[PDB]
């Protein structure tokens, strides 16, 4: 792919995280904490799972970002909608404003509803994600295997401005302890 040249600077909004996540000072980095992080409640809070926002909004252009997930068992990768639910559980859907990528025991799956299984011959230490606002496109890249197409959700209704969108996953194994990294441009 020949995306890299939208590359944009994605910083993480502290005031969306789970109460559990840490967020580095250069709000760049973001894992599990094995507590509540003593921070005050608030509306914005992804209250159910250790799910946290970009501070950056999208509502046109084109756009690329890369993620580290190396040693990483799970997590949720994406863009969702700034309105996106908050508090309870959800499933990660276009109809819920998410489109989104993830790892769970062992399988790659899109976020459609239902969930679609993906085909990685090479386990990726770090994802491209590409945003098309105008052509209603998001696109997933195999930094790993030499930018290889991962998934595209393509005819995407965003319906509102964009988030990027990250899940560390639970540390119930003692396995998914490592940070989710925006890499450098
Ligand atoms: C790639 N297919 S899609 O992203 O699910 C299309 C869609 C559905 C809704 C709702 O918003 N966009």
């Amino acid at each position: 792919h020949h995306h890299h040249h939208h590359m944009v600077h994605i910083t993480l909004d502290r005031n969306t995280a789970n109460s559990w996540l840490i967020i580095s000072k250069d709000r760049r980095q973001v894992r599990m904490g094995d507590t509540h992080q003593n921070v005050s409640d608030n509306k914005e809070r992804f209250s159910n799972y250790p799910m946290v926002l970009g501070a950056q909004r999208f509502s046109s252009g084109k756009m690329y970002w890369e993620v580290d997930v190396t040693q990483k068992e799970a997590w949720d990768l994406g863009v969702c909608r700034d309105s996106v639910q908050r508090k309870g559980q959800f499933s990660l859907s276009p109809e819920n404003g998410f489109w989104t990528i993830w790892l769970w025991q062992d399988s790659y799956e899109a976020g459609t509803s239902p969930q679609t299984t993906l085909h990685i011959q090479v386990p990726p230490c770090q994802i491209g994600i590409f945003v098309d606002y105008e052509a209603g496109v998001v696109s997933f890249y195999n930094i790993t295997d030499h930018g290889s197409l991962i998934y595209t959700f393509s005819e995407c209704v965003f319906a509102g401005p964009l988030r990027p969108f990250f899940n560390v996953g639970f540390n119930y194994s003692g396995g998914n302890a490592a940070p989710l990294k925006l890499c450098p441009l």
